[PDB]
């Protein structure tokens, strides 16, 4: 198995988001990974492309002798994930104090939104949630309009998944010095509070306010939003230092006499009227051509169906096909020990089949 | 030190966004974090720089690299993020640090990768995030794309893909013996992040058009909605159990109303729970729905987080100088993150070098 997670075998406990996304990761990587379903949910071969990297298998968690065999499988492996609500995997007898009588080198995964504690650690929840609670929404989308969701990256994901990820790693790291496992413990309302840690730096020292498309980095910048063309399409402008700057407005054909200064925020109107005028006067390949191999930090705004064709996606291998839909080749790379293309999701195998294997 | 990542020893070049942030988390977790930053640069106000020790040091002079590479032979990771070929001409590479410490883990983070047409292109975030189709699908349908802030390509798709490659790739050495280069770019990090669309998008459950998904804030039970004192709700009430319950607690009888998922009348059903979460306050439907499994928790700005119990009670955040900040994540039962250290003024580089021998 390729990659740099070679060996690492990984239980996961079938969840809806954060887990699983996780666990494609490690597979991602090399790790061996072993998926439980419940029977309930049987079916044919997976069309979600997320449990790509994956061996699945049904146990009735609930019964006696599915729980004993989940059981052998945690005590032959390096890591758990469950994304349960807190309590769950006690009462089904897989908590941690069980998992830790079966072997105390298990890196037990717990992926929550709320945390395993606290008033809200039994609500249901979704990435929309878990980022209106610490900020994070709130400072998403113009200022004239509600928050807008940044699809559900900020929470699941990059705030959930990837703190997860890291918390099974630094703990194997942990597991080498003290020959022992650990719980990690992943809220995406903490994760995602540590993804943003630069605006709360920022706003202890004047610098971002709670003011929704007012801060550099929202939309409130005239040099780092998104622009519309004039056939409808949209470039994005992230030219925040002043070479860069001069750069576009050169491309754009401004010269900076005319305008006002780049950082002086009460002409911000102003300077966001002469850049909107200028994008709007040709077409998004137009500017894409312009700017192209320069420093002035303008892009096309590419929809999905579209980031196939552009040459730098093409040449890095950021992309690969598998059943009508390009996906995502794992990151990041690795020198020596490369990732290779993901195995699509497997049918159905035995809990038998796989103590044996192992 | 306190953490799981005790002893591990860390070599950080100065950077901006993705470098630094995984160099915190690094330091967070409890790990060893030297940063060399360049003399032209007391204590830094940047929050961001916490858990470090800071060193100055001219990279070009011949006494700042010999200094420098003396470091990296001492550390385990070496996190850079300038754009390709700069760490080579400072005699920084890959190749020049297997000399000194061929366990070395070498981090490589930039936006549009270490090869390839865009490779030297200055960039940020909003366009690492255009190129890939990520940034095209966020905002609403009758407006252009909007950002979501620096989230998705610095940190998201970028600093934490660093991160679980320098600790992937300690796994790797522990039986290899062997260091190795991680190349960590925004743009693919990014997609990753974002492989739950592609996997929607194959099985025909995601579309192209903004504003009209499950997820992208054109469902009416995916979305926030504007209270009675202009101040907002969320609502992630996807599955029908919990999207029931909430019906109930609006007061609304679900006979009246289109199907959840009859897409063609959105517009309908959101205009009738608009109307609803129009006649009371957000702390009204947060009291409401405490408890709840119905999916609607109210939208907090920055500085109203403090007041929140829940947050309160998980100390989620600590105090520091100027304000609130999150405290390390994730949480690890038996080797638990301490407190940050504030940003702490310049030592001299040989004074670390001696304290690692
Ligand atoms: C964007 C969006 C997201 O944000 S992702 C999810 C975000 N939240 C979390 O993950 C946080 C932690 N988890 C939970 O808070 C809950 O999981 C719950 C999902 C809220 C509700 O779940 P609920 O149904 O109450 O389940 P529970 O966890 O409390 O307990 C369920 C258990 O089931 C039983 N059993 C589990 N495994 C087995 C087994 N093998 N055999 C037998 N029983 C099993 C346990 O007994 C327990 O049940 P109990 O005893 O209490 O009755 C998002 C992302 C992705 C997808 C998505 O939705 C889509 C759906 C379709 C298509 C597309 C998207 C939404
Ligand atoms: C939201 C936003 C973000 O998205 S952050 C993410 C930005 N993207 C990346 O990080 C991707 C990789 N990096 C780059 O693409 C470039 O680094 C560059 C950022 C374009 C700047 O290009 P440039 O300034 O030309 O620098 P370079 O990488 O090409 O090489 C410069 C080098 O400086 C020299 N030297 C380094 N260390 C030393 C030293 N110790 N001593 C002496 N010299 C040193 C190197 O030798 C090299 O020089 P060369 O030989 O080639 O001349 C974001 C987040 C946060 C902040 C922010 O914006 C601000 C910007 C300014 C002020 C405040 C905020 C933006």
């Amino acid at each position: 198995m390729a990659g740099p997670l070679s060996g690492l075998r990984v239980v996961e406990l079938a969840g809806i988001g954060p887990g699983p996304h996780a666990a494609m990761i490690l597979g991602d990587l090399g790790a061996d990974v072993v998926r439980i379903d419940r029977p309930s949910s049987v079916d044919g071969i997976s069309r979600d492309a997320m449990l790509r990297n994956r061996r699945i298998v049904t146990a009735d968690l609930k019964s006696d002798q599915g729980l004993e065999l989940a059981l052998k499988l945690i005590a032959k492996a390096d890591v758990l994930i469950e994304g349960y609500r807190p309590g769950v995997t006690e009462r089904l007898g897989l908590g941690p104090e069980e998992c830790a009588k079966v072997n105390d080198r298990l890196i037990y995964a717990r992926m929550t939104g709320w945390g395993q504690t606290g008033p809200r650690s039994q609500q249901a929840g979704h990435d929309i949630n878990y980022i209106s609670l610490n900020g994070i929404l709130h400072a998403i989308g113009r200022g004239d309009e509600r928050p807008v969701p940044p699809l559900n990256l900020v929470g699941d994901f990059g705030g959930g998944s990837m703190f997860l990820l890291v918390g099974i790693l630094a703990a194997l790291w942990e597991r080498q010095s003290s020959g022992k496992g650990q719980v990690v413990d992943a809220a995406m309302v903490d994760g995602s509070s540590v993804l943003i840690q630069m605006m709360w730096a920022m706003r202890a020292t004047g610098m971002w306010t709670d003011t929704r498309g007012a801060n550099m980095l929202d939309g409130g910048a005239p040099y780092y939003d998104t622009y519309e063309c004039a056939d409808g399409r949209y470039v994005a402008v992230g030219a925040i230092e002043p070479q860069f700057y001069a750069a576009m407005l050169a491309g754009l054909g401004l010269d900076a006499a005319e305008l006002p200064p780049q950082n002086d925020r009460a002409r911000w109107p102003e300077l966001r009227a002469l850049l909107t005028e200028a994008f709007a006067s040709h077409d998004r390949d137009h500017w894409g051509a312009v700017f192209a191999n320069s420093d002035a930090c303008v892009t096309p705004v590419l929809a999905f169906g579209e980031v196939h064709n552009e040459p730098h996606i093409i040449e890095r291998n950021t992309f690969y096909e598998a059943n009508g839909g390009w996906q995502p080749m794992p990151a990041p790379r690795f020198s020596r020990t490369a990732s290779s293309q993901p195995r699509p999701p497997a049918a159905t195998i035995d809990i038998e089949a796989v103590l044996t294997d192992w």
